[PDB]
């Protein structure tokens, strides 16, 4: 089973999800060379704790020992902030769930550190247009391999491949529900959306290859051959007819709806 | 099959929509209680031909009759311009289609003639807006079906129904072409909508029931139980990231393109 | 593969549906305590052949040696017209197929021959049921099996069975293509349905258990514990809306579309 | 407008119409279950051909391609002679025409086909009825309405319908000509009858409802609900004092003339 939210919860999945994207925009201003992933960790459990007045969702998730998830380089997902600074040409991703009065906002976004390398900013802009490009798919009776399979084109096209074994997820009052969204695979099949479903697309997208590695801690997974991989993500309500992006921020030109 | 049209092409095809939203803008200034539709037949038909330099497609289209289209209340489609006065209370559809060296422009619109009831009022509010939702989810990569579904949801959650017998058309250097818009159906189905291809968004709705009947002459559609209908039609080209609406006019407030 | 009916094809199955329903309405005014099913065949054959300028599909079909199947009381389907008289109290299912200029109309009823019991009237109006609400659910982006749930969860909670070993199909220029139409099963599994697509609805829905057997003739199925059984049937178009029903006789209350 | 005949047309009327008579008088004693109306076809052709030095004026008229028409239970007129046998308890209608040097006679009958239900003897006999009385209002001054009255008020009184569609007719030296003559209407309308008009009159008379249908072949018109129909014809000359009947069979009672 795959839940269906009330108008009610509709409205507390928005103010969450708004919390997050907010996180998400005051972190910008502190990220730079020579700041730690940690320092990076604290500011945003302090914002969320103390001005928001919610809860950071990682923290002790599953033995999670953070409050958000950073992701430098060929990390592809879950990196525990640590004291190693951000360097000059680093690509970073900031992944931001927060939990207010029950309800769930999960949202992330690459940041390039200083000078980067050219096919890292690319890697970066395309990784987000998939996510964009899966996000303008959805609407009720649409199916959840048609946002595989649309992110899967234009990063293929671009030189670039799907990571397959982490992906999106129904989203509420609950973290990590049902459905699985996977960012590859065929239009027409699995699931049909309908309105009232919340879930995240949040494509994982590697420079090389698609294969993945776990490191010792048991949560950093990094590119296999150790080229880049970027992702984006953001929290997704199916409308009526269409989308509803709850974690849009103000930086973004995206349409909050269809 | 659905002719893509060229550069040159398309700048004609805007001067021709452009000179059909003209007429509508021209035309609203004489609309009013007392005024027959005859009378604005020949007002339209002397700014077309004397005026834009251009010729009204529907005349001797087929054996109609008259310049333009003149549609009230419970009458559909296709209405024929004639000697009666408009009355205090009257919803009015009038159907412009203008040549211009040989390029078509399509559009129609709804004018409120003196007071009028407010079912009347929402009936024309519901249907320019499924107009609207239907233009709106128009770019290279979308389905027709996806046209249908939009505006048939949103007739039908409204209470109104959607007539099936008549659809809006391709369009160019002929009136009439490939595809076929049907204003109902299921999202994806359908042709793919590809950059170059231009056609009408041009739903009839109805207050109660869909039927319809065609009367005597042969031309002029009615519901089947006689409550009223509304139609709005817009030119559309399929652009690059969306759509251009050619017959847009001056009074709208919805955007020209994407 | 699953054959895609093209305009022309459509208008001329709405032609065989048509006359398939019409040997139905006819024959309704000959059925009465007394009369043989020869005697039906004989004249359903006539009415087809001589005024219809048609042919009735079932004759020689696979050896088959009459031109209707007319199946009482515990026989399932495929009862051959015989000598025996019809008798007060039976239940009797004549299944008609018309093929005109190569086209094919597959529908069959019930008729309740002079006073019937109770239970085989409501066995009768449950399987009328559960076929239309099988057809209820047609339309473009469904699933065959559920046209097979909605119909064996009617059937089940109202304590009757379905037959498992008996389906529709397919129909068109030929009598039985692809799908298979399974009368039970699951809301979502099963080939998606398509605009254009034409098909039978046809269940079998038993008083007792589901199970059946062959007699000795090769075609007449019965129930195992010799209870009744009824069926009715439609030939079905999806459209570009839902479902057309190519067979609705003017007795029928249920809308010819959704 | 219509012709009068001269006393000299009026003779070689006398001899086509007794010629008429005769080919239903021989046709009688072949008729019987199992006999087909192609054979009663042949008969009647070499009859007329071989043995009265006559022409069946239906062949090859108007496309017509047998020399008589044969109308069996609920076919209302112009049945073509075919392979079907006649079988016990049908009705048939033989209608006969011939054309003796360039003069018609034109006459029909009901024949009643071995053992047939009661129902259908009086609808025969009724309209036979009908035919006399229609013939006894006819004389100089009696306006054809009167005719269409009278037929119109007995097959009424008997729960019977009056075929509008089909009619009588001004016939000579051609086998259709001016007036139409109606067999329901109004008395003292239509045209005023003169010494020396001859015209059929042909009523058809249907067991329910008077609408027909025209089948496949362009020739065979049924009711339209199934039920039985019956049709008599005579060829009537308007006189000095009244009517004669030129087409009056040795087997009639009714006066041949006034
Ligand atoms: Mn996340
Ligand atoms: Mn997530
Ligand atoms: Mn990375
Ligand atoms: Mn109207
Ligand atoms: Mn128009
Ligand atoms: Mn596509
Ligand atoms: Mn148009
Ligand atoms: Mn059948
Ligand atoms: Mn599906
Ligand atoms: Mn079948
Ligand atoms: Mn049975
Ligand atoms: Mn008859
Ligand atoms: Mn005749
Ligand atoms: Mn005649």
């Amino acid at each position: 089973n795959v839940t269906i939210k009330t108008p009610d919860d509709i409205e507390k999945m928005r103010i969450a999800g708004r919390l997050a994207a907010e996180v998400l925009e005051m972190i910008g201003e502190h990220i730079k060379p020579g700041v730690t992933t940690e320092e990076l960790d604290r500011i945003c459990h302090d914002y969320i704790v103390n001005e928001q007045k919610a809860i950071p969702a990682p923290l002790n998730y599953k033995g999670f020992p953070k409050s958000i998830c950073t992701s430098i380089n060929h990390v592809v997902c879950h990196g525990i902030p640590n004291e190693k600074p951000l360097k000059e040409g680093d690509i970073l991703n900031v992944d931001i769930t927060v939990i207010k009065d029950g309800y769930h906002g999960d949202t992330s976004k690459m940041f390039l550190v200083g000078k980067t390398p050219e096919w890292a900013d690319r890697l970066c802009q395309i990784t987000q247009e998939c996510m964009y490009k899966g996000i303008s798919v959805v609407r009720p009776g649409a199916h959840l391999g048609d946002i595989g399979e649309i992110i899967q084109k234009h990063a293929e096209k671009n030189g670039f491949s799907v990571v397959r074994e982490y992906c999106g997820h129904g989203i509420g009052k609950v973290f990590h529900e049902e459905p699985q969204v996977l960012h590859y695979g065929r239009a027409g099949t699995g699931i049909e959306l309908k309105e009232g479903m919340i879930f995240t697309i949040e494509p994982m997208i590697n420079q090389g290859r698609p294969e993945t590695r776990l490191l010792g801690d048991g949560w950093t997974a990094i590119t296999k051959d150790r080229k880049l991989s970027a992702q984006w993500e953001h929290t997704v309500l199916v409308t009526a007819d269409g989308y509803e992006i709850l974690t849009l921020r103000n930086d973004e030109t995206f349409p909050r709806t269809s």
